[PDB]
C-alpha cells in the first residue's frame, strides 16, 4: 500500500465531498430547510478541515459556504461570536462578500448595500438601538439621514422598504441559484442522481 | 426540480461518503496517524447526522466508527462524557463490541477480555486507584486476584503482561485489517483511486 497514493485518493475525494456538500446547502437555504442547512453546513465545515492546500475553485466554494452560513444566521444572536470577532454575522458577511474572487457586476452591488443596511435594520428589529449605532459606525448626507433614522427609533422608515430583509434573501437567492447551476453537473451529485433515475 | 428524487440522491451521496470515511478512519487507526483520525472521526460523525434510516450494513459502519472512537480515547480524560455515562471510554468501547451485530468468534473474546483489563489498567497507569477498582466493580477466585493486584498497586503484575495495551491494540488492528479489505472497493475509494492511478 501506498501512503502517498491514498492520501492523494482521499483528497480527491475530500473535493468531490465538498462540491456535493456546497449545492446540498445551497438549495437548503433556497428552500428555507433550516435543520437541513445546519446539518449540511457542519458536515460542509468538517470536510474543510480534512483540506490542507485548495485551489482557486475550491476557496471560492468555502468562501459561498462561509457567506451563506453568516447571511442565514443574521438575525441569531451568538455570544462566543461576538466576543471573537466584535462585529454582527451580517458585518462578516459583508468582509467575506468583498473579498471573494468573483465578478463585481450590478448584482454583486446590490447584494452588498443590502446587507450594509440590513446589518443596522436587524439590530432596530431586535430592539437594541445602541448596537444599531455601532454597527452603523463600523460601515459607514445619506449617512446624515440613516444616522437620524437609528436615532429616531425609525424602523418602518420608508428607506427601509426598499432595502428590505425580505428583498435581500430575494437578491441573494438568485444569485445563489447561478451557483446552483454551475456545480449542479458536479461528479457525486450527477453519480447519485443516475442511481435514482434507474431504480425507478 | 422533484424535491423527493434530490433529498433521495442526497441519501446515496451520505451513504458513499460514509462508506469512504469508515475506511479513511480505520486506515488512520491503523497507521497511528492521530490528528487524521479525529479529523475523519469530525467529519464522519456529521455526515451520520445527515442520515435518518440505517440499514443493517450501516449500523455496522456506524458503530465501528463509535467503536474505534472509544479505543483511541482508552487514555484520554474527558469531563463531559464522564458526567453524562458515569462510565470511562473503554467501558463505552465495550458495550458497543457486545452489542455489534457480528459473529462472536475467538478474535471476538479475544478483545473483548483485553478491553475489559485494560479498562482497570489504564486507571492504574494514571495514578486513580479508587477509579480503577470502580471499574472493576462495574464489569466483574480470577475476581478476587484481580482486586488483590488493583488493591496492593501491583501494575506489573505478569497478568498484565499476557492482557496488555500493545496486545489490545495489535488484536484491534488485526479486525481493522478485515474490515479495510471488506470496504477496499466501496464506490467513492474505488472511482478516487482511479482517477489517481490515471494522473500518473
Ligand atoms: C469560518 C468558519 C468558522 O466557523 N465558518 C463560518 C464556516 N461556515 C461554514 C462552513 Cl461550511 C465553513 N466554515
Ligand atoms: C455516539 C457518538 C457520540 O459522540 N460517537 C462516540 C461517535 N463517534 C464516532 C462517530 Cl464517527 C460517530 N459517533
Amino acid at each position: 500500500e501506498d501512503a502517498g497514493l491514498v492520501a492523494e485518493a482521499e483528497a480527491v475525494a475530500a473535493g468531490w465531498m465538498l462540491d456535493f456538500l456546497c449545492l446540498s446547502l445551497c438549495r437548503a437555504f433556497r428552500d428555507g430547510r433550516s435543520e437541513d442547512f445546519r446539518r449540511t453546513r457542519n458536515s460542509a465545515e468538517a470536510i474543510i478541515h480534512g483540506l490542507s492546500s485548495l485551489t482557486a475553485c475550491q476557496l471560492r466554494t468555502i468562501y459561498i459556504c462561509q457567506f451563506l452560513t453568516r447571511i442565514a444566521a443574521g438575525k441569531t444572536l451568538d455570544a462566543q461570536f461576538e466576543n471573537d470577532e466584535r462585529i454582527t454575522p451580517l458585518e462578516s458577511a459583508l468582509m467575506i462578500w468583498g473579498s471573494i474572487e468573483k465578478e463585481h457586476d450590478k448584482l454583486h452591488e446590490e447584494i452588498q448595500n443590502l446587507i450594509k443596511i440590513q446589518a443596522i435594520a436587524v439590530c432596530m428589529e431586535n430592539g437594541n438601538f445602541k448596537e444599531a449605532e455601532e454597527v452603523f459606525e463600523r460601515i459607514f448626507p445619506f449617512k446624515s439621514k440613516l444616522l437620524m433614522i437609528i436615532s429616531q427609533k425609525d424602523t418602518f422608515h420608508s428607506f427601509f422598504q426598499h432595502f428590505s430583509y425580505n428583498h435581500m434573501m430575494e437578491k441573494i437567492k438568485s444569485y445563489v441559484n447561478y451557483v446552483l447551476s454551475e456545480k449542479s453537473s458536479t461528479f457525486l451529485m450527477k453519480a447519485a442522481a443516475k442511481v435514482v433515475e434507474s431504480k425507478r
